Protein backbone atom coordinates (compact mmCIF):
# COMPACT_ATOMS: atom_id res chain seq x y z
CA UNK A 1 0.00 0.00 0.00
CA UNK A 2 1.25 3.10 -1.10
CA UNK A 3 2.94 4.99 2.12
CA UNK A 4 3.14 8.84 2.22
CA UNK A 5 5.28 10.79 4.76
CA UNK A 6 3.80 14.12 5.79
CA UNK A 7 5.62 16.74 8.21
CA UNK A 8 3.50 19.53 9.84
CA UNK A 9 6.16 22.68 10.46
CA UNK A 10 5.31 25.87 11.50
CA UNK A 11 6.09 28.73 14.35
CA UNK A 12 4.46 28.04 17.85
CA UNK A 13 0.97 27.90 18.43
CA UNK A 14 0.43 28.08 14.67
CA UNK A 15 -2.14 25.40 15.28
CA UNK A 16 0.01 22.30 13.92
CA UNK A 17 -1.00 19.85 16.61
CA UNK A 18 -4.71 20.72 16.26
CA UNK A 19 -4.64 20.66 12.54
CA UNK A 20 -3.38 16.88 12.54
CA UNK A 21 -5.76 15.84 15.62
CA UNK A 22 -8.78 17.52 13.21
CA UNK A 23 -6.89 15.35 10.45
CA UNK A 24 -6.91 12.26 12.59
CA UNK A 25 -10.06 12.49 15.39
CA UNK A 26 -12.23 14.84 13.21
CA UNK A 27 -11.83 16.34 17.03
CA UNK A 28 -10.77 20.29 18.12
CA UNK A 29 -8.27 19.35 21.02
CA UNK A 30 -8.63 21.73 23.87
CA UNK A 31 3.18 16.23 22.98
CA UNK A 32 4.72 15.69 19.90
CA UNK A 33 4.55 12.49 17.89
CA UNK A 34 3.52 10.84 14.51
CA UNK A 35 -0.52 9.75 13.01
CA UNK A 36 -1.48 6.80 10.62
CA UNK A 37 -4.42 7.00 8.69
CA UNK A 38 -5.56 5.54 5.72
CA UNK A 39 -7.48 7.07 2.95
CA UNK A 40 -9.13 7.37 -0.80
CA UNK A 41 -7.47 10.26 -2.59
CA UNK A 42 -8.40 9.63 -6.42
CA UNK A 43 -9.31 6.70 -6.52
CA UNK A 44 -6.20 5.53 -4.99
CA UNK A 45 -5.68 4.42 -1.38
CA UNK A 46 -2.93 5.02 0.45
CA UNK A 47 -1.65 5.23 3.98
CA UNK A 48 -0.82 8.68 5.74
CA UNK A 49 2.19 8.42 8.10
CA UNK A 50 1.98 12.28 9.67
CA UNK A 51 4.79 13.83 11.60
CA UNK A 52 3.58 16.50 13.83
CA UNK A 53 7.08 19.17 14.94
CA UNK A 54 7.94 21.72 16.99
CA UNK A 55 7.69 25.28 16.84
CA UNK A 56 14.27 20.32 18.89
CA UNK A 57 17.63 18.87 18.25
CA UNK A 58 19.11 20.18 14.90
CA UNK A 59 20.41 16.81 13.77
CA UNK A 60 16.26 15.21 14.16
CA UNK A 61 15.25 18.13 12.67
CA UNK A 62 17.15 17.39 9.55
CA UNK A 63 15.83 13.68 9.93
CA UNK A 64 12.32 14.25 9.37
CA UNK A 65 13.11 17.31 6.80
CA UNK A 66 15.15 14.48 5.09
CA UNK A 67 12.35 11.30 5.62
CA UNK A 68 9.76 13.78 4.92
CA UNK A 69 8.08 13.72 1.40
CA UNK A 70 5.50 16.63 1.91
CA UNK A 71 5.26 19.63 4.16
CA UNK A 72 2.61 21.36 5.39
CA UNK A 73 4.07 24.90 6.39
CA UNK A 74 1.51 26.46 8.46
CA UNK A 75 1.07 30.39 9.59
CA UNK A 76 -1.69 31.22 11.70
CA UNK A 77 -3.86 34.21 9.79
CA UNK A 78 -3.19 36.53 13.41
CA UNK A 79 -0.01 36.00 13.93
CA UNK A 80 2.32 38.10 11.19
CA UNK A 81 5.72 36.52 12.28
CA UNK A 82 4.44 32.95 11.70
CA UNK A 83 3.91 34.01 8.05
CA UNK A 84 7.49 35.61 7.70
CA UNK A 85 8.84 32.71 9.50
CA UNK A 86 7.85 30.61 6.81
CA UNK A 87 10.89 31.57 4.43
CA UNK A 88 12.79 30.08 6.99
CA UNK A 89 11.02 26.43 7.18
CA UNK A 90 10.68 26.39 3.27
CA UNK A 91 14.51 27.45 3.52
CA UNK A 92 15.73 25.01 5.73
CA UNK A 93 13.91 21.99 4.13
CA UNK A 94 14.79 22.88 0.25
CA UNK A 95 18.53 22.68 2.08
CA UNK A 96 18.23 19.29 3.81
CA UNK A 97 16.94 18.33 0.97
CA UNK A 98 19.20 19.54 -1.65
CA UNK A 99 16.38 20.75 -3.82
CA UNK A 100 14.61 24.06 -5.14
CA UNK A 101 11.57 21.54 -6.02
CA UNK A 102 10.39 20.01 -2.82
CA UNK A 103 6.23 18.92 -2.30
CA UNK A 104 4.81 21.64 -0.17
CA UNK A 105 1.79 23.28 0.75
CA UNK A 106 1.02 27.00 2.65
CA UNK A 107 -1.54 26.71 5.04
CA UNK A 108 -3.26 29.66 6.69
CA UNK A 109 -4.70 28.25 9.75
CA UNK A 110 -7.15 30.08 12.01
CA UNK A 111 -9.38 31.15 9.38
CA UNK A 112 -12.40 31.41 12.28
CA UNK A 113 -11.10 34.16 13.56
CA UNK A 114 -11.69 37.94 13.08
CA UNK A 115 -8.20 39.32 14.06
CA UNK A 116 -6.57 38.85 10.86
CA UNK A 117 -3.08 40.56 10.34
CA UNK A 118 -1.85 38.27 7.25
CA UNK A 119 -4.27 39.38 3.96
CA UNK A 120 -5.19 36.36 1.71
CA UNK A 121 -3.70 38.48 -1.30
CA UNK A 122 -0.42 38.43 0.26
CA UNK A 123 0.13 34.83 1.49
CA UNK A 124 -1.39 34.24 -2.16
CA UNK A 125 0.92 35.93 -3.64
CA UNK A 126 3.85 34.61 -1.66
CA UNK A 127 2.79 30.78 -2.66
CA UNK A 128 2.51 31.50 -5.92
CA UNK A 129 6.11 33.32 -5.80
CA UNK A 130 7.06 29.27 -4.26
CA UNK A 131 5.19 27.58 -7.19
CA UNK A 132 3.33 25.82 -4.22
CA UNK A 133 -0.75 25.66 -3.44
CA UNK A 134 -2.13 27.79 -0.69
CA UNK A 135 -4.89 27.00 1.56
CA UNK A 136 -6.80 28.84 4.42
CA UNK A 137 -7.99 26.45 7.42
CA UNK A 138 -9.22 26.13 11.00
CA UNK A 139 -8.80 23.47 13.00
CA UNK A 140 -11.54 24.94 15.36
CA UNK A 141 -14.40 24.17 13.00
CA UNK A 142 -12.41 21.74 10.42
CA UNK A 143 -12.73 24.25 7.41
CA UNK A 144 -10.28 23.30 4.32
CA UNK A 145 -8.18 20.41 6.69
CA UNK A 146 -9.04 17.57 4.39
CA UNK A 147 -8.27 19.83 1.84
CA UNK A 148 -4.78 20.93 2.92
CA UNK A 149 -3.58 17.38 3.65
CA UNK A 150 -4.94 16.08 0.81
CA UNK A 151 -3.85 18.69 -1.87
CA UNK A 152 -0.36 17.88 -0.28
CA UNK A 153 -0.72 14.54 -1.30
CA UNK A 154 -1.59 15.63 -4.46
CA UNK A 155 1.16 17.35 -4.95
CA UNK A 156 3.71 14.52 -3.75
CA UNK A 157 1.92 12.51 -6.42
CA UNK A 158 2.37 15.19 -9.61
CA UNK A 159 6.27 15.09 -8.07
CA UNK A 160 6.89 11.39 -8.53
CA UNK A 161 5.27 11.59 -12.00
CA UNK A 162 8.55 14.43 -12.89
N1 LIG B 1 7.19 7.75 20.02
C1 LIG B 1 8.21 8.42 20.85
C2 LIG B 1 9.59 8.09 20.22
C3 LIG B 1 9.60 8.71 18.86
C4 LIG B 1 9.38 10.23 18.96
N2 LIG B 1 9.71 10.87 17.65
C5 LIG B 1 8.66 11.34 16.74
C6 LIG B 1 7.92 10.27 15.93
C7 LIG B 1 8.76 9.63 14.81
C8 LIG B 1 7.93 8.97 13.86
C9 LIG B 1 8.77 8.32 12.75
N3 LIG B 1 9.26 9.35 11.75
C10 LIG B 1 10.51 9.82 11.74
N4 LIG B 1 11.50 9.44 12.52
S1 LIG B 1 12.81 10.20 12.75
O1 LIG B 1 13.15 10.85 11.47
O2 LIG B 1 13.83 9.27 13.30
C11 LIG B 1 12.33 11.25 13.94
C12 LIG B 1 12.24 12.63 13.66
N5 LIG B 1 11.76 13.41 14.66
C13 LIG B 1 11.37 13.00 15.85
N6 LIG B 1 10.93 13.88 16.78
C14 LIG B 1 10.98 15.34 16.51
C15 LIG B 1 9.78 15.61 15.72
C16 LIG B 1 8.85 15.92 16.88
N7 LIG B 1 9.62 16.90 17.64
C17 LIG B 1 10.93 16.27 17.76
C18 LIG B 1 11.45 11.61 16.18
C19 LIG B 1 11.87 10.76 15.18
C20 LIG B 1 11.02 11.03 17.38
O3 LIG B 1 11.88 10.69 18.22
S2 LIG B 1 10.64 11.00 10.51
C21 LIG B 1 9.06 10.85 10.09
C22 LIG B 1 8.37 11.53 9.13
CL1 LIG B 1 9.24 12.71 8.18
C23 LIG B 1 7.03 11.34 8.89
C24 LIG B 1 6.33 10.38 9.66
C25 LIG B 1 7.06 9.71 10.62
O4 LIG B 1 6.32 8.76 11.32
C26 LIG B 1 8.40 9.89 10.86
C27 LIG B 1 7.97 10.49 19.45
C28 LIG B 1 7.93 9.93 20.88
N1 LIG C 1 -9.51 29.90 16.81
C1 LIG C 1 -8.64 28.92 16.53
N2 LIG C 1 -7.76 28.54 17.43
C2 LIG C 1 -6.96 27.53 16.98
C3 LIG C 1 -6.95 26.99 15.74
N3 LIG C 1 -5.96 26.02 15.67
C4 LIG C 1 -5.37 26.06 16.82
N4 LIG C 1 -5.95 26.96 17.68
C5 LIG C 1 -5.51 27.26 19.03
O1 LIG C 1 -4.18 27.71 18.98
C6 LIG C 1 -3.46 27.34 20.16
C7 LIG C 1 -2.23 26.57 19.75
O2 LIG C 1 -2.69 25.38 19.02
P1 LIG C 1 -1.75 24.08 18.77
O3 LIG C 1 -2.42 23.14 17.84
O4 LIG C 1 -1.15 23.77 20.04
O5 LIG C 1 -0.51 24.73 17.97
P2 LIG C 1 0.96 24.28 17.74
O6 LIG C 1 1.38 24.86 16.42
O7 LIG C 1 0.85 22.73 17.57
N5 LIG C 1 1.88 24.61 19.01
P3 LIG C 1 3.42 24.25 19.23
O8 LIG C 1 4.39 24.67 18.23
O9 LIG C 1 3.83 24.56 20.56
O10 LIG C 1 3.53 22.77 19.25
C8 LIG C 1 -4.45 26.54 21.01
O11 LIG C 1 -5.06 27.40 21.95
C9 LIG C 1 -5.43 26.05 19.95
O12 LIG C 1 -6.68 25.83 20.52
C10 LIG C 1 -7.89 27.41 14.78
O13 LIG C 1 -8.02 27.08 13.62
N6 LIG C 1 -8.68 28.47 15.25
CO1 LIG D 1 -12.72 17.44 23.56
CO1 LIG E 1 17.02 33.08 4.50
MG1 LIG F 1 1.97 21.29 18.75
Amino acid sequence: MTEYKLVVVGAGGVGKSALTIQLIQNHFVDIEDSYRKQVVIDGETCLLDILDTAGEYSAMRDQYMRTGEGFLCVFAINNTKSFEDIHHYREQIKRVKDSEDVPMVLVGNKSDLPSRTVDTKQAQDLARSYGIPFIETSAKTRQRVEDAFYTLVREIRQYRLK
